[PDB]
């Protein structure tokens, strides 16, 4: 599970302030192959949505789509205006109490994932 | 490895006091769907047999059994006097010396374990 | 993946008669450590229920449970009055035309499973 | 390994009619939760290039893409202008002579794959 | 599971004439990234030993060992007086009567393995 | 991943000073059955070579061996001097800066691995 095109997903972090909708998510990148990624992907939203493009970060040139029904998770990434990286991953979790609020939850990872990088064509 | 019927078990904990025998046993169980679950699983006794039900706490209806020969456990939780789950899982682990006494010994897990549920039938 | 109470879980086989419950149902099951254990277990019943247990054939001295609904099966097998071991394993397969009128349906697997087995407590 | 939203890829082949690139690509799709898909997704072209997308077949409302670099795979289904999933995976395979002058090969699968679908946000 | 230095090794084959040592052994090895090895490695003797290398064939500049202990084997490929490889697998197998006097037993692999190479230093 | 043979190998360690060459590796082995393994193994050197011995501590009467190609270990234990065992890994890692120069890095592993020890013949 090394490659110069495998990625680990790790610390994935989720806020659900009413116990439904995220109004935060994030995860961390890191490097598989000795290489020197190590980031941390994060989006914030008032009520944010399932199957909906989001930025990590300004200049992170990557986005992630989340699906909270099975907590499966799209990664992008562009690379130049000709190479785009695309993969999927499913990131299991639990929730417990955050008392920001009587119905405040935090959602934590609870296993890693190991993604592998496909070119997007162009189209 | 997410589900509405998958459990991840963890921080495996156990105690040898000759250096034989478990005098303790337990473990955590968390969800892994996003749902709330997070629950440690415990129990204790003078000499602790090998194969044999024991209680995970009171009002958690839920028992276990273990065999220490391949560390092998058996999961069991009532639901109603209708729904039962059963799960089987191996969980690896080492021991290190515990110093109250000569012989006493610690065992923690050393891996996570994922469960899958199924229906006991009630026969 | 070897073991002397490690089996490998093949050929799944059910009949779905009218497309919805099982009148028939079946595996195989090999030893995986060089043993010799290459049994088929199979059961019929006019139409069977989900989480229950089975006969897997006369003097097999073995039983078993399936949950059409994710494909869960729990396999017991009495060594003596004093022994009994269980296991537990998901069952991978997709349906097809049987022929045999048009809402006739064959299911297959299309993975192996591979179970430990591991003592039920007596009692 | 099951689920609604998990299929089984398999029996992969391509052609190297000059050993180099593929004329002709397909692998198997079924489901993998007792449903009833047993697709077989195929396209050719003159010379096919990596990571460009190919239909599946007519009506089939499915398009891939194929990297022979590291034997990746990027799955596309249609199921309506409203909603299309996406999956990616791995297709170990060996070459050996095609028959049809010194340098035709022929390129199979040696292993399964399954995959996990995911919805692509639309836009 | 792929890669230039990553191999399938399948169709393990060995007979117990005795139904205790084995008397030949064998297996197949193939590419897994669109590579075009497919060989077969087998070797005889009267008695076999575990744990003693055995030629995979003339001209091969391969050896093995195996263990029917725990069904372990080693491989190992010349590639040059300069350069060695080594791998390890287990393989899982069941046996059955081979016909050949009462006896005398087969060996059949049921599980594909995936070993990856690593070199050897020399000295 | 349990066993009487199975190790886990963690907590990687890796100083590449001048961002190239290793001058020190480690990583921990622990025993899986409830054993009392749990060792760090450790060399270091001015500019340690690939596809080399060396030793893991005096007296410990292990070497391994790296490949900072893939990431891949080997794995030698003399027991007697009629027992050895070998194993091989793949140990995945990332690294970030160390600050005890412009192009130094520290190397640390991202997730465990599970040898399976075999028996290497005394040719």
């Amino acid at each position: 599970t090394e490659g110069d095109y495998v990625w680990k997903i790790s610390e994935f972090y989720g806020r659900k302030p009413e116990g439904t909708y995220y109004n935060s998510l994030g995860f961390n990148i890191k490097a598989t192959n000795g290489g020197t990624l190590d980031f941390t992907c994060s989006a914030q939203a008032d009520k944010m949505e399932d199957h909906k493009w989001y930025s990590c970060g300004e200049n992170s040139f990557m986005n992630f789509s989340f699906g909270s029904d099975r907590s499966g998770l799209l990664l992008k990434q562009k690379v130049s205006d000709d190479i785009t990286y695309v993969a999927t991953a499913t990131l299991p979790n639990y929730c417990r109490a955050g008392g920001n609020g009587p119905k405040d939850f935090v959602c934590q990872g609870v296993a890693d994932a190991y993604i592998t990088l496909v070119t997007l064509p162009k189209s």
